[PDB]
């Protein structure tokens, strides 16, 4: 028996590929992970305790393009070929998506130790909002500064934020080139264009206060829109890759945090802290239970993650309602008469309370969030191995889970006509959210215990969203206006645009443009401009 000959040919067999022209080495340096991931894939397929996992033919790439483009559909494919509980690879990572009610459950119901929101998403925030907060901090951290944040976000701020809404809108009717209502009784506007710009000044002027919404008919709203382009999905993939514009985002956020700690600084100064906005409201209330306040650093951060967090979810918002009302001149009738008969044809001031008496504008803000959930995809990194209940899957710590409740949003089986856009679907159910049964509080107020209704565009469970009163306030306000003031639809041939999934949120394609016509032509704006 002499295999040793072999044994020798082995070695000789290395020394030979060593020698390689460098060009077929090349090639090999390719077709080798090629062929390692394809039989990789075969022998994990084998596994009982694993979910199934999607073929893909690119190596650390996975099913990036086809799930990035057109996340809803890979869903829908996945779901036919291989039910709820399915994985894919996306960039280097493992996503396992549990699709339905179930999957709400499984993640958003999922123990504290078992997944984590901060290892999923701080490298994309942190540099966009600053340190030690959101999800630069414990959760427990985050519980309390949702907590903080909530304090501001009451009824009686409602009730003040409200006409400060209004008046940000009619300025906006007033003195934006996009319309000037005073000069013109008919244009055509990009509804990309407006909406971001109606939203970031409605937002400023309410939660941040007067100075605050001033900057930003300054120069100054340069940085906004620089420490926007920080805020993009290619910052998951790769958060620190020298460009320009990542600069541009961390000279914006010092920039800004900038700016909000000076008025900070100056508030306590002078003694000028008082109910008006978010900020004083943290200035008041920004000390963690166990007695370390916040630094105005952080508070100045928190802020700007509150402010980008209403920003892109409401004028996306927004700007779809408006799309969707664009071919519905008999929604625009039916929500007109609402507003007619609710403010007494126009005598009676818009307020909070009025507000609340207009469910067919509550329903169609809820019927288009039901349409357009903003965010198609919320992930978890996992921690510990996750039993899938009832199955024998196991999903090991360092995958991650993908939870999607507005693909839910758009299945017959539990929205009929999913894809028709219909408020009526929501008549005498008008409310932003209801929770169904039992309640538990995580740190920032009682909140559904249950997370498996199929309609949850705020999310739930512990990371559940703060901002659903605030945004329905904000939309409210907003489309009310609107409504009484004008009429709107389409260019010729024109429709209701596909959502762009690659964006941080599900807005529209565009250009999204409709073309507005005033209800009263001879109406004026009141008040100073210099235009
Ligand atoms: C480039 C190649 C191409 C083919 N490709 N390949 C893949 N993709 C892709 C895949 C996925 C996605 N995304 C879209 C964005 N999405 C996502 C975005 C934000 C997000 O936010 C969750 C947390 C963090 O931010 C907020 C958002 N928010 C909540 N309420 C209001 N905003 C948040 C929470 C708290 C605070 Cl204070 C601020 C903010 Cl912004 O919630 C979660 C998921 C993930 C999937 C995009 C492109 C591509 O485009
Ligand atoms: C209608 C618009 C909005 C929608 C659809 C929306 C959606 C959501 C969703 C789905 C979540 C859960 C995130 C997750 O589980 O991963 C969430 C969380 C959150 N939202 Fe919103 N949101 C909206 C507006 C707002 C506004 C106006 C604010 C601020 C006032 C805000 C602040 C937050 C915060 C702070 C969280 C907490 C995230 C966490 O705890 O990890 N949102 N939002």
């Amino acid at each position: 028996s002499i295999v040793g000959e072999a044994l020798e040919y082995v070695n000789i067999g290395l020394s030979h590929f060593l020698a390689l022209p460098l060009a077929q080495r090349i090639s090999l340096i390719i077709i080798i992970p090629f062929i390692y991931n394809i039989v990789w894939q075969l022998l994990y397929s084998l596994r009982k305790d694993r979910p199934p996992l999607v073929f893909y033919w690119i190596p650390w790439v996975g099913s990036a393009v086809v799930y990035g483009m057109k996340p809803y559909e890979f869903f829908e494919e996945c779901q036919k070929k291989y039910g709820d509980i399915f994985s894919f690879v996306l960039l280097g990572r493992v996503m396992t998506v549990y699709l339905g009610p179930k999957g709400h459950e499984f993640v958003f119901n999922a123990k504290l130790a078992d997944v984590s929101a901060e290892a999923a998403y701080a490298h994309l925030t942190t540099p966009v909002f600053g340190k030690g907060v959101i999800y630069d901090c414990p959760n427990s951290r985050l519980m309390e500064q949702k907590k903080f944040v909530k304090g501001a976000l009451t009824k009686e701020a409602f009730k003040s934020y409200v006409p400060l809404i209004a008046e940000e809108v009619y300025k906006y009717f007033r003195d934006s080139k996009n319309f000037r209502l005073n000069e013109r009784t008919t244009g055509t506007i990009d509804v990309m264009v407006t909406q971001p710009e109606m939203t970031i000044f409605t937002a400023s002027r309410s939660l941040l206060g007067k100075e605050m919404r001033a900057k930003l008919d300054t120069d100054f709203a340069y940085l906004y829109s620089d420490l926007d382009k920080g805020f993009t999905p290619i910052n998951f993939v790769f958060p620190n890759l020298p460009l320009e514009h990542y600069r541009k985002r961390d000279h914006a956020q010092k920039a800004i945090s900038g700016t909000y700690m000076s008025l900070i600084k100056e508030r306590r100064k002078n003694n000028d802290i008082q109910d008006r906005d978010l900020i004083d409201s943290l200035m008041k209330n920004s000390t963690y239970k166990d007695g370390v306040k916040m630094t105005d650093q952080e508070i100045a951060n928190l802020l700007i993650g509150v402010l980008m967090g209403g920003q892109h979810t409401s004028a996306a918002t927004s700007a779809w309602i408006l799309l969707h009302l664009a071919e519905r001149p008999d929604v625009q009738q039916e929500l007109y008469e609402e507003q007619m008969r609710v403010l007494d044809g126009g005598k009676k001031e818009l307020t909070y309370d009025l507000l609340q008496e207009m469910p067919l504008l509550n329903q169609t803000i809820k019927e288009t969030l039901r349409m357009h959930h903003p965010l198609h995809s919320l992930f978890r990194k996992v921690m510990k191995d996750m039993h899938v209940p009832n199955t024998s899957y196991v999903i090991p710590a360092g995958y991650h889970v993908l939870v999607s409740p507005g693909y839910t949003h758009l299945r017959d089986e539990y929205f009929p006509n999913a894809h028709q856009f219909n408020i009526h679907r929501w008549n005498n159910d008008s409310a932003s959210s209801y929770s169904v049964g039992e309640e538990v509080d995580y740190g920032f107020g009682a909140i559904s215990k249950g997370v498996s209704s199929p309609y949850l565009p705020f999310g739930g469970g512990r990371h559940r969203c703060i901002g659903e009163h605030f945004a329905y306030c904000q939309l409210g306000v907003l489309m009310s206006i609107f409504i009484r003031t004008l009429k709107w639809h389409y260019p010729e041939g024109k429709t209701v645009p596909p959502p762009d999934f690659t964006s941080m949120v599900t807005l529209p394609t565009g250009p999204a443009k409709i073309i507005w016509e005033k209800r009263n032509p001879e109406q004026k704006i009141g008040g100073r401009h210099h235009h």
